[PDB]
């Protein structure tokens, strides 16, 4: 009688307990059961290139009726101890493109099961879980990426389970508040579809991220210091001709730093076999810097029967190499932006 | 009858857990139950920028009454073996901003459960856990951060589970005894509040703490060797400008040194897209080291036709740049500090 | 009577298991029992010649037919909870190359049970596995490799227990859709047979795929800088054989530096005893680098006394070494292709 | 009747178990129950300085008197399954000081119960323990350390468990056969004390070992290297004054050399905010060569007014810098040894 | 009565299970149980000198007679499901210095039990384990090391459980299909003992390998780059005295390699006091490098006051090094092999 008789209560949780089948789906042999799904984004743990993937922790709640547990007299919404979800059936919802996923268990296992009047079960689960995304790195680092979250039930097929996210747009939170320090969250959509396997044609939800990348740390990381070792290699025209040693020490240590750049973040990032953006602009710099050298050579070899036409191309190079060096920046960022 | 009789308390023991549903948080249906927390912290392990989390170890106990559980008869504080706690109903507690945590469980699980005559309840877990904590590293190494820990109930709202801490501003120990190689603990805080969601609200206890990097290994690692760096590259202002292979040579090796010094450190930390406190001073020094290789590819390109005018130069830098440099340091330590 | 009525479902259901003795296995002390294998292979993770294996997620499904679990009545096909089929036989299949593999279980266990009329079995698993992969690196990095998995019973021989590939050469799918960054499966294959061993014979399902590396990855991160320093090492010849400084230092960086790439190289893959394909190409390359500066070396050694001679042996070297450097190459290149 | 007869020897355990409770510990309400613990050191695995813990790996005895599991007509030790620790009171022993633990459970779980007639219980396991170690490297590397390991009670009190080492001085066997590459274990000592928490005082076992740090490695990997370039930067000293750019070179490289040796041992080790006593070492070599280089770039200011002064400073130079460095390591090895 | 009676086979595994003390050993009270250990080693993943130990795979199989389980009527072998041994007595086998090791569990756990009719039973694991081996590295990387796997009962003395190596020498198989890439498996043991602790005599089964390791890959990653930087060195013999310059870079870039070659070795390589063989090498080439540049410091100095005696010096060395360095070479690959 009373709600707050707790032996009442107790017979009541009791009576829905007993002869239920956790085997058997709601409804069994007949409608399928509709599942609503909501997520709450936590965080977005990071993005890696390298192993093409992220990692996701979120608020996972499953929606759906249960009339094995729909109970009277009790004016209430019933939270119960997590530990009742093994004794209910639960959708075997599962990620497809997860690598490794896990619930949360301290101080318990991060689970929820609240139970209403007319059967409805909430079922709520805390996961962080690695979900794999191919990347195209062709425009890296100014490339937009688009990763996924593919929800899928596993078992039961579209006859028995379907899926649908619960208040439509807005069934996925948080993803405002996410802070990724490399990337931007562009847009976010929700797909619902059915997808037909050999087994049958089974319910998916997707849940899916478009990120742009940021450019601020390539800047400072790569870009600048490709540059300043391209000025640094016109110093060199500069310097007096007869300075060998010196001029050819300005162009060897611009060539091969030029080289390490290149490999160095190569190797960082996954063995992918096509030029990268970066890789075209790291390339482009070798040969500004290659030429520097190269032109050197060009002048120490005449200069002592034509000391007036080495003059000449020390005094030209000074000028065609920034000059070139600027439209080379100039096409380059035109086209990455 | 004897409290030291063991079939005595055994029969009592039975008695509290017979018609005992773990289901049923204590006075199901009525006023909500109040858990009072107190943290005990063993140690703080780590604080990585790299990954933005810190990892803590602590003993965490939880203070409840359930009526179900008191018992008359034995004027003693019943503890019990910690596998008890399965057969009792605990507060689904768990922390809102924590990564990865565990329970100990050598030689047993690190489980306390002590039970009163009342009906009180103290159920200590000892618990290391990995919480997130964004960093502003905007003013690194000289920043100051601030790393919380979010306690919550998961399932159960305000409606059923309310939080304190209990004993108020010292529910928090061993903060003091906390040794952190890189870092002083400024202050601790102590929050509590009502934190609402789409299902509800929900308890919140934050326990937080103001985190101040230390800056003497800094110092011997970046600050000098830039600094060491930038007087190196003031030794050719007093080599003879006729020495062209051993000026460019101290060119050309403090500004290689300065950018890997610049670009290594970046390695180190996460990617962010903005300049550090120490990246403007790294790229300061780095002014300061190309400038020096500048004024002798002036002095070179005029020392044959005006040799005094180089001789003047060189003179001159072997003043300005240790002024300006040390006036450099003079507002770069003032802003920061 | 009604296939949608739940009380009726779960009578036949608990009649199944009724008596049910999981220790022996269908048809027990007779005709051993078949079972069908199927994988849908989700993807291939990675492919590591560090640790010479390969990562695989993949839907296992085995297929077999158990009477004691025949049901009459239910026109339907019965796709039960995951958690039933710890209460039932099921094959003792494990994966004979692994290293690590496990079961997702995020939601629930990656697992489906689904029942059939006459007694068949569906049992599928969502499964990633390590496998090790035993790779010949000798053409390395033009290497075609051979990895496999092996199926095979653990237990049970082939009196008891017998395996086959249910569809044939369609019972592996999933295989055109992986996308490996660094290499293109050429063709996967499905062999059958039983393996002796001490204990008696087993049967054994094995899948294997030939994987051809792709080459764009290693041309621009090792066989172009190769190419580069090589070409540097040759502009020496033009310089004046009078700047001993430069020469030499031409000379010394480009010998150090092809070293240091090749031994960075080797520190990457295994510890292995024999030389590899690209090991051949850097080593061949460091012969020409070294004779450009043993090639100063012996016209230092006589530009005083014959100056002529040592004019024509630089003047021979900027067509001898190009010459046999673009030879070089074409052998090198159709050996490998 | 029989000791041999397992139908009599099943009765009599069946018997101990009939109404035993194992949440309550032996004597509850009455006197404490005396534990006493020895340990089998098998292994060190390791010692880190950068985690500042050490991994071990022990067989740790428990030893306590249950009189309800006392058992008559039996002459012999009865060695049970290890499962059958499950069913008895064991102590809540954890280490106080432990990251992570483990009991090795390869066959089965590592683990002993022995019973004894008078009741007397023997609980082993094996235990591999990564303990935290804060350690002071202010003397590095001749550093001595000493690490601990804490053992106690998680939740009865004094009152209710009491701790002793069994055996006294002979308690912790195995220490003399450790076998660390790195350390000595000079003096291992047992602890036995009474620690007073907010929830009573507790019984605490501490074993704790003295480490002497070898120092032949560090001599092999960093001192010698560092006496070889300020060896190394003397050899300017004999150079002509005239070869600018080779005794340039002589000081750039000593001194680059010097400062990458001093960064990179500090990478190793943890971010510490004091100065180590190889970082004396390694600052006081780099004011050797630094001043070294200071010593031709005075030669080089003055050789072509002063010729003769010039001279004699290269001469004098050739005497001093290896006197005064000798001395430098004099008083060196003496205030650290 | 009929074998492929499976209620008949039921109801006699019943009949064997009924009444049934897992805690009991067999024989229990009388003659030690006699268990067989017979080795099936899949693969050797991996030997690690950092952290000295080995990864090892391999079907463990115990045999052993327990007369509570013998069965008539029945003349076949019963092969039963996996999970029956968790309702079986099994040996508390466990590995002495085994470090992390576990059971595989996909699909099952990998674990068999074939029961036969006189009580005898097979128990098999497949059981991946890293087992601890010291090695001396005195004679690295031309040594021969020795690693044991201990097999040992873990609570039940000699009294209790005997070990035997089931088929005498031929007890472990596969040893000859191991595939070590850096190893060649030169011999296996099989050693049977009984080993005094403080609580009785166990039984011990000792496994160890004698493994050599293979030195291809150090003379084309070691012992060829020293060589090549020797021979590198020597080339300023031929460089005129007059180019100061040139013969110092060649003198630095050489002893500055070696002693980068040295310690980077040693980094990859536990951390041990003593001079590896390898050490002896690289410490041997760094001298014939040193000396070389002290040698142009000798002509350097006397070459303007003395031009025909600094001539000798370097004709000579053009002979002496290439000779006493051959020498070398010969007494240190006589001594080490
Ligand atoms: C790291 O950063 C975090 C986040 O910024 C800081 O956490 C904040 O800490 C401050 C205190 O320093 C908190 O402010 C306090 O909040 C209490 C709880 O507010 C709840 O209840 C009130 C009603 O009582 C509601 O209005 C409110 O919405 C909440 O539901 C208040 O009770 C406190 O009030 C006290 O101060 C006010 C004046 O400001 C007085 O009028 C009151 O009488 C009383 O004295 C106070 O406002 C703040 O809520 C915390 N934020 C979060 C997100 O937790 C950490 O402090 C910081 N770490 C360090 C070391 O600085
Ligand atoms: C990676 O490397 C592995 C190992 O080398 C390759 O695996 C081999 O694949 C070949 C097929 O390409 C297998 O050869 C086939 O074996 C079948 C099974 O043999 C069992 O049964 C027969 C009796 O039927 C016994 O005699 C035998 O001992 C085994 O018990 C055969 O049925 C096949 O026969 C077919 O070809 C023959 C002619 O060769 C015809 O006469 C037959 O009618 C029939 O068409 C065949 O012999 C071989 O067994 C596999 N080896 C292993 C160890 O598994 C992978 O193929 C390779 N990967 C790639 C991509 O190439
Ligand atoms: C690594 O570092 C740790 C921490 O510093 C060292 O541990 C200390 O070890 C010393 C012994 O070397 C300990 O001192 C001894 O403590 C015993 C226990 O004290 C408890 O009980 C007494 C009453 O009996 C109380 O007063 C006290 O508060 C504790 O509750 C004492 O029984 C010992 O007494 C002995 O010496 C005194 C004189 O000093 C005599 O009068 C006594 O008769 C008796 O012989 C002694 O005081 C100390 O407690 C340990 N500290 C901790 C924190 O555990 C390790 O030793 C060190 N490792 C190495 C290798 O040196
Ligand atoms: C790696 O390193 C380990 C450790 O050094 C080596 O292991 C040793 O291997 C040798 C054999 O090569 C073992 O020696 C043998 O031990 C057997 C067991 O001894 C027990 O039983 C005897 C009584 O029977 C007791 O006296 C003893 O204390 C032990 O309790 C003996 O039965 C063997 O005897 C054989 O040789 C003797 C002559 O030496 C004959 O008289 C006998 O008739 C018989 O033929 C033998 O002594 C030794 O015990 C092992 N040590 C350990 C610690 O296990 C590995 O061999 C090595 N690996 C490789 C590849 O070399
Ligand atoms: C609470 O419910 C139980 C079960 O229906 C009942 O027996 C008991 O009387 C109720 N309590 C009161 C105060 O009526
Ligand atoms: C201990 O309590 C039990 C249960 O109440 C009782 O039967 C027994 O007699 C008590 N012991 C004594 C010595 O009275
Ligand atoms: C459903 O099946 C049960 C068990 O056979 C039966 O008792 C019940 O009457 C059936 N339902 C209907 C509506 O007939
Ligand atoms: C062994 O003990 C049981 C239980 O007491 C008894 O029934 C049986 O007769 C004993 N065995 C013999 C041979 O007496
Ligand atoms: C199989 O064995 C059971 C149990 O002994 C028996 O009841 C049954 O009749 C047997 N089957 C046949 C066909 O006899
Ligand atoms: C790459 C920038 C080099 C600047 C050299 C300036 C020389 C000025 C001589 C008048
Ligand atoms: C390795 C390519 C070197 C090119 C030098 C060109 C010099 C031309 C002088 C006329
Ligand atoms: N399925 C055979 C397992 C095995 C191999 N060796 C021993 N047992
Ligand atoms: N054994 C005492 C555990 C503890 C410390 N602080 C709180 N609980
Ligand atoms: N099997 C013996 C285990 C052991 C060693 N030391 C203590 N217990
Ligand atoms: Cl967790
Ligand atoms: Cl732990
Ligand atoms: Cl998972
Ligand atoms: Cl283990
Ligand atoms: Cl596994």
């Amino acid at each position: 009688n009373d709600p707050g008789n707790m032996s009442f209560v107790k017979e009541t949780v009791d009576k829905l307990l007993k002869g239920y089948d956790i085997r058997l789906r709601p409804d069994f042999g007949g409608p399928p059961v509709c599942v609503g799904m909501n997520i709450d984004i936590a965080s977005i743990d990071m993005v890696s290139e390298v192993n093409m993937d992220y990692t996701l922790t979120m608020y996972f709640q499953q929606y759906w009726r249960d009339k094995r547990l729909a109970y009277s007299g009790i004016p209430l919404n019933l939270t119960l101890d997590n530990r009742v979800a093994d004794q209910l059936w639960v959708p075997d919802t599962y990620f497809l493109n997860d690598k490794k996923s896990f619930v949360h268990g301290v101080t318990v296992k991060n689970r929820m099961i609240r139970l209403h009047p007319d059967g409805t079960v909430l079922y709520g689960l805390r996961i962080t879980t690695t979900a794999a995304c191919m990347m195209d790195l062709r425009r890296y680092p100014l490339d937009e990426q688009n990763c996924t979250l593919e929800i899928e039930s596993y078992g039961y097929t579209t006859d028995d389970i379907e899926f649908y996210w619960r208040g439509g747009d807005k069934a996925v939170t948080g993803v405002e508040r996410i802070e990724l320090p490399q990337f931007s969250i562009v847009e976010h959509r929700l797909v619902s579809r059915n997808v037909v396997f050999a087994t049958g044609a089974y319910p998916r939800l997707s849940l899916s991220f478009r990120l742009k990348r940021n450019i601020g740390y390539f800047i400072l990381q790569t870009y600048m210091p490709s540059i300043l070792i391209t000025i640094l290699s016109w110093v060199s025209f500069w310097i007096n001709y007869d300075a060998s040693a010196a001029r050819v020490a300005l162009g060897i240590t611009t060539v091969l730093t030029m080289t390490t750049i290149n490999t160095h973040l190569r190797e960082t990032l996954p063995k992918i076999p096509y030029v990268k953006a970066i890789d075209m602009y790291l390339m482009g710099c070798f040969v500004f810097v290659f030429l520097a050298l190269l032109e050197y050579a060009f002048v120490n070899y005449i200069f002592f029967s034509q000391p007036a036409r080495a003059a000449a191309i020390d005094r030209w190079s000074r000028i065609v190499f920034p000059f070139t060096f600027s439209l080379f920046n100039l096409v380059y960022w035109l086209y990455y932006v």
